[PDB]
This record gives C-alpha cells, sequence and structure tokens, in this order.
C-alpha cells in the first residue's frame, strides 16, 4: 500500500557531521541486508529523491530487504569532504562516507537490527560513482552497487570542471572544497573507473545504468534531460570495455536504446533490479 507501510522517519545523529541526518527506513525485518538508495546531485533536505518520485518503499515491503534512504548532502557526492560544504544556503558538514560506513550501519544494527553487512548501495546522476567508490573501499559492508546516469569518469579530462559546474548549479557548491583541484589525488580515488580492479577483486555485483538520451512514452522528453543523458553516457560505455577488460565479471550493464536523465526511468530500473538484489544479498 503506499500509506500504512512500516517506514520510519529517522533521526541519526552524525559524529562526524556534527548534525542528526535524517534517514527514511523500512526494516526488511531482523537481521535482514540494507539496500542504500543515494539520492541524485539535487538531493533535498526533506525527503530523499527516491521517495519523492517512486513507490520504492512499496515495491520493497516484505522482499526481506530494508530499504535505507538518507536524507540531504545536496552536490555532496556521498563523500567526505575535506573543507565545509558551502553553498548559497550556508556551510554544512560533508563527511558521507564516514556517516555510510560506520555512524549510520552502527546506529541502524543497534536501533533497528539491520545487518551491517552484505548492502547494497544503488545511486542515481551524482551518487551512481558513489555506490560504486562506497564498493570500491567498503567491500564488507557493500557487496553490490547500483549506478544509474552517472559520470564514471568523473577525474578524467573535463570530468573534474563538469563536477564543479553541477555543483555550482546545484546549490553552488564548489568542487575544490571537495576532492580539492583536479591535481589532488582525491579525484581519482573517488573515480570508478580508477577503482575498477578493486572492484573485479572484491568480486563486486554491479548493475550499471545508463540511457541513450532518447526519451519513449515514459516521458522525460526535454532537451536538459536528454543532453544529460546521452553526455555521460560514454562513461558508462568505457567503463564497460574497462571493467571486462579487468576481468570483470559480476555485473549487470544496462544500456537501452532510450532513457533520459529523469526519475521516470530511475524508478524503473530500481523496481526491475529488486530480484537480483534479493539473490544476491540473500533475501530469500
Ligand atoms: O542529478 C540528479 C538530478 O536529476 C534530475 O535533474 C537533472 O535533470 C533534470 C531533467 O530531468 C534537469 O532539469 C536538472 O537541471 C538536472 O540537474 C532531477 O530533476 C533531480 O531530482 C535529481 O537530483
Ligand atoms: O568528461 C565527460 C566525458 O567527456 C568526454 O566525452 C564527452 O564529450 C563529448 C561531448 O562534448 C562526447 O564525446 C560525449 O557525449 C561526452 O561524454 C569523454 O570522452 C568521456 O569519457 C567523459 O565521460
Amino acid at each position: 500500500s503506499r500509506p500504512g507501510l512500516p517506514v520510519e522517519y529517522l533521526q541519526v545523529p552524525s559524529p562526524s557531521m556534527g548534525r542528526d541526518i535524517k534517514v527514511q527506513f523500512q526494516s526488511g525485518g531482523n537481521n535482514s541486508p540494507a539496500v542504500y538508495l543515494l539520492d541524485g546531485l539535487r538531493a533535498q533536505d526533506d525527503y530523499n529523491g527516491w521517495d519523492i518520485n517512486t513507490p520504492a518503499f512499496e515495491w520493497y515491503y516484505q522482499s526481506g530487504l530494508s530499504i535505507v534512504m538518507p536524507v540531504g548532502g545536496q552536490s555532496s557526492f556521498y563523500s567526505d569532504w575535506y573543507s565545509p560544504a558551502c553553498g548559497k544556503a550556508g556551510c554544512q558538514t560533508y563527511k558521507w562516507e564516514t556517516f555510510l560506513t560506520s555512524e549510520l550501519p552502527q546506529w541502524l544494527s543497534a536501533n533497528r537490527a539491520v545487518k551491517p553487512t552484505g548492502s547494497a548501495a544503488i545511486g542515481l546522476s551524482m551518487a551512481g560513482s558513489s555506490a560504486m567508490i562506497l564498493a570500491a573501499y567498503h567491500p564488507q559492508q557493500f557487496i553490490y552497487a547500483g549506478s544509474l546516469s552517472a559520470l564514471l569518469d568523473p577525474s578524467q579530462g573535463m570530468g573534474p570542471s563538469l563536477i564543479g559546474l553541477a555543483m555550482g548549479d546545484a546549490g553552488g557548491y564548489k568542487a575544490a572544497d571537495m576532492w580539492g583541484p583536479s591535481s589532488d589525488p582525491a579525484w581519482e580515488r573517488n573515480d570508478p573507473t580508477q577503482q575498477i580492479p578493486k572492484l573485479v577483486a572484491n568480486n563486486t555485483r554491479l548493475w550499471v545504468y545508463c540511457g541513450n538520451g532518447t526519451p519513449n512514452e515514459l516521458g522525460g522528453a526535454n532537451i536538459p534531460a536528454e543532453f544529460l543523458e546521452n553526455f555521460v553516457r560514454s562513461s558508462n560505455l568505457k567503463f564497460q570495455d574497462a571493467y571486462n577488460a579487468a576481468g570483470g565479471h559480476n555485473a549487470v550493464f544496462n544500456f537501452p536504446p532510450n532513457g533520459t536523465h529523469s526519475w521516470e526511468y530511475w524508478g524503473a530500473q530500481l523496481n526491475a533490479m529488486k530480484g537480483d538484489l534479493q539473490s544476491s544479498l540473500g533475501a530469500g
């Protein structure tokens, strides 16, 4: 049902960021595996975009999977930032890798008996690369990573400056505050194409989606959505080639001849990957 589901609106203290992170939550039951649904570049501070734009909770109720939707961190790339995250609205502390990989799972285990290990992270847009970086560096916790419509080589060429533009347009943040000048090693570290050997060695299950910029009847037929999806598509194709070349063998690659940078297409993927998540994480 949409109303009447056991959906919580948690307030999870983050020592590292000095505030309470709101977290929308639906348990799949005691000791259930978690699915972290990471929001896109323009993440709002009231509700995660996955809740706003999809019936995700509804789709995953009684799936044996806990659904975890952190709220906030627009333009954060769910990263630990070098300096305060200062945008149009003011400064906030961004230490999202710390939060997602310790404070949150520990709180969820202690307070809701959510299994802290063997989780998936699924992100769209900005959070698509973040999902893979979470699995790259925290494979115990994240054994599955979904990346929807993300720029997958952000440290390369125009990469850093395109990221700067977007953060600027979304809340007016500056990429220097996050991973520093493009010279800083933080860029390579958070580039999922660069971290492909990790993904392979950890045998991380991947779900990699990117549309082609052509809208079908689902909608999203507008130029920005079309131009954005097409623009990030090649990094998705190059990721695929590199991953296979590095001996990758645990990914689903989803590059249909349709799809724009719009929630209609992302929802469709989240819905599509439920049974795969259940098998890969042992929901049964
Ligand atoms: O980066 C994730 C955001 O994707 C959407 O916004 C992008 O694409 C829109 C077209 O669908 C553009 O209008 C917008 O300027 C882009 O940033 C989505 O609207 C947001 O909810 C996501 O956070
Ligand atoms: O940095 C983003 C991507 O840039 C290159 O490719 C882009 O540039 C052209 C458009 O201006 C097209 O080749 C394509 O649509 C874009 O993705 C680079 O080749 C990619 O690896 C980068 O992800």
